[PDB]
């Protein structure tokens, strides 16, 4: 049981407080377990249906919603976002030499899904614009309505011309906002109706369930001025400020902010093998699922990198990473394996060749240890 | 019987003293033979279970051990080696113009396995650093403990920045050393427990078996100042100095130094078809075996070259060569054929499309004749 | 009203225990304007610097042998375009080696011009990281000073070059090859040719490959610390061991790139001559046209600039005799456009500055110096001369 050995070693080395995992094949669990505790302060065991802040594992969910709306004719990949919110007309582009000029291409829905729109992120080290994101408190000010956040973002320059480069970004939040503009509905309501309810994901949302406080896992880690070197990997509770409220009824985002559980996320992951619920209700057609999963952004010498961290052998599709060269991969995988991960070290994968899904839930910000990939590798090796 | 014709012609032309070969399919011998003698001085026949110095056929064995340790979570491909031995912190890089500068990337386990770490080799002709390797007697001083050898090597510059180029190298010795650092065990003990014993390779090791002296094949050839032109290919016994002891209990390396037999090496080769022992015990999972065999280093105009000798149509994986273009190949093969070879002209291959393995054992240093490839070609043509 | 910065530099170097003894002279219009000495002959006994003190000038031999070659060109013995294989067939069918162990036939013939410009593809025994210098060291090309020049050349000729002739620049043993080819072309010895054509006309009575008869007591001690070092040895005044590279009394010892003994006074006679091509009495050693041909910038450098063992010569190009300043805005120390000259491994240095009708030479003996005394003294003189 390599999975247990990895998780237990991580717990025993005081690197993670508590870890849960499940690996399914053909929609049924084949490996599963937990190690550690909910919180090191009281050493409470990991609760039944423990709740995690999934951070950027919000992105494949919101991206999937966008694909559903494309299928239903709300907009299309080539739709210019300015057609839905004119605040995104007349974008400018800044460079590392202080040069600003008008954007020479319009931002599209596809650009948002592929992180080729030119947006950045508040915590991006060395970025020509991230200081201005931090000044604006785009991520920090969680209490600010999504619609208002976007108005502030829209006034800032991009860091390249849309379509011309790749940089992991706040574009998924822009996407959630554009979905609201296009549909006349709220993104949280849309997610509930179109994805969560059909998949019985009753613990997933931007606010805690009413009985959720005792189920919320503690979050650790020291990781907004971007650090020049990682903070020591030590288990001290993280201060989230006002970035991530537990009970704000209007809090909603595209790139982060969801609470979920291992069981709920596995329901989502398993659905991505087919585009159907376990009962056989279609959420997304096979054709649009193929469109969403096909490698869409390919990388040069440096490969795919986020804050200079590598994703070896991965390309980008409309939902997240996709393995396109096993001979370049840094850990066990198969061609076509796809998925994503979150800032607090949550990780999942879908491996179509093996009809396999996997998810690892933990809560550590700024991890110096790739727990998610270590667990995927362990699971792959146990097949 | 093309194999016999090739081997007998080589013996009859006074080019090799003695040659043994075996080709298996589905784990059973289909072609096998021997030609010549153990030694030309006494013309003793090749003994039962004759012992050979396999030189760099040590590398796929130690590389396979590394893959096993990766699977078991000891380290990962992306692990910086300086985390295990800080003597490898702050590496420098030298060029052919006498310029030295700090390395701009850390050496990883993957770099060691792929010969992309920037190390060189003592006998490398024209190398900006090989003179310093020879001065340090890195290969020559076999009596020096691996751990101490590494301390001397660590103080020398690399010949390129890690990850940026390929050069066949002493990196497999570094890998054996880093395995020792990571596990707290000796590499020879690890090989014995994890590979040799499960595969019944009882004649393989860094020292001769107690009854091994009469079974050791004589080594010939004139081939440490790198020669500008090959020495004549003549059968004179080779002087190994103190590079390759027969009975030193602490002698252990990663890139050379093993004694083995035809039968033992075929057990290893056959195992590489599946990752299992003949009984069905898993040594390495199918997933990590795939990761290890996938083409990982691709070559430009000159193709893969070692001391300017070509390996036409071959790419490099984590264990050795792998055939990636039959239309570029210089001798009969199939896509995916893989394996390696040693300095005394030992050679093996594994051909997954044909469930085929082959090994040629002989002892000649500095051969002007590609006996290994000639025998592979003969075997391929006999299918 | 400028103070004597030259004496200050030299005295500071001696007082800091960095150099044992230093002499210098700066001339303008062929007459001394600044001169001095600091320190001693040897720190062991603190014997004073003798009058007419003798120095091993190492590669300050190169401009002298190069000048001889230009005289022989003027006189019709050979030309810049002459293939050297026409004079010594051992240099036919050269090969080229690279850093990837690849060897192939040379695709261009080595010419006299290639030897003078270090574009022939030769290297040097002490070249760090060089694809061939290990073979030079194995062959003891520089170390075996007792081997006749002609015989050393036979050994060198069998080794590969490190680039195709004419295609790159690398400072090299090519000046030794030049001295050898001079002997082949003339049927005379290079030491005899230097004596008759240069030394005697310029009254350089103390310059040659062996010590003068009264030379032993006048020889300055050499200080400083095989396998090229990966970092400089500490700069410390310990006497240097020269092995058998630089004999004092071998009658057949002669080279092109090193090996001469000389004095400050003799070297200044040579340097002053380079302002005009004439002796002080007006004998023409080299016509103005061929002198111009010899001094014109001939090799230009890219990014990285001119480098030897990765040490920079900032703003310098190469002409047929040595360095020439081609961009004062790239220069790392005071100079004028067209300033030229060379230096030796024991930290001897000279320059000629046609814009100021100025010449300067610093003589000292330190191998492996970590302090650029020659350039410091040039900069001082430049600052003193308006």
């Amino acid at each position: 049981d390599l999975l247990t050995n990895v998780a237990e070693n991580y717990v025993n080395q005081d690197l993670f407080a508590g870890i849960e995992w499940r690996i399914d094949q053909d929609g049924k669990p084949i490996f599963q377990g937990c190690a550690g505790v909910k919180d090191i302060e009281t050493r409470t065991f990991i609760p039944k249906n423990a709740i995690y802040r999934i951070y950027s594992m919000t992105k494949p969910i919101v991206s999937f919603l966008a694909m559903m709306l494309i299928e239903r004719g709300v907009f299309r990949l080539s739709s210019p976002i300015q057609n839905f919110d004119p605040r995104f007309k007349s974008m400018k582009v800044i460079d590392q030499h202080a040069h600003i000029e008008p954007a020479t291409a319009l931002i599209t829905i596809e650009h948002l899904l592929t992180h080729q729109a030119g947006f950045s992120y508040d915590f991006s080290l060395g970025c020509p614009i991230s200081a201005h994101y931090r000044d604006a408190q785009l991520i920090e000010d969680g209490g600010r309505d999504l619609t208002d956040m976007m108005g502030v973002l829209a006034e800032l320059p991009l860091v390249f011309h849309p379509g011309t480069q790749w940089k992991y970004s706040i574009s998924t939040d822009v996407l959630a906002h554009i979905i609201e503009c296009a549909t006349g509905e709220r993104v949280d309501d849309l997610l509930q109706r179109l994805i969560f309810d059909p998949l019985d994901m009753q613990d997933t949302g931007f606010s805690l369930p009413l009985d959720g406080a005792s189920r919320l896992m503690e979050v650790y880690g020291m990781r907004g001025l971007p650090a020049l070197k990682p903070a020591p990997h030590v288990l001290v509770p993280a201060d989230l400020g006002s970035s991530h409220p537990t009970d704000d009824p209007d809090f909603r985002r595209g790139g982060h902010g969801l609470y979920s559980t291992l069981d709920d996320y596995m329901a989502f992951a398993n659905m991505l093998l087919s585009g159907q619920t376990p009962e056989g209700e279609t959420l997304l057609s096979p054709a649009v699922l193929k469109l969403a999963l096909a490698p869409r952004v390919h990388f040069g010498a440096r490969g795919m990198r986020i804050n200079d961290e590598p994703f070896a052998g991965y390309s980008w599709n409309l939902l997240g990473r996709v393995m396109t060269d096993v001979g370049a991969a840094a850990y066990a995988t198969h061609l076509g394996e796809f998925g994503w991960s979150g800032a607090a070290a949550t990780y999942f994968w879908v491996d179509p060749t093996k009809n396999m899904t996997g998810c690892v839930m933990t809560q550590f910000l700024g991890s110096q240890h790739p727990i998610g990939s270590d667990m995927q590798a362990a699971a792959m090796s146990m097949l």
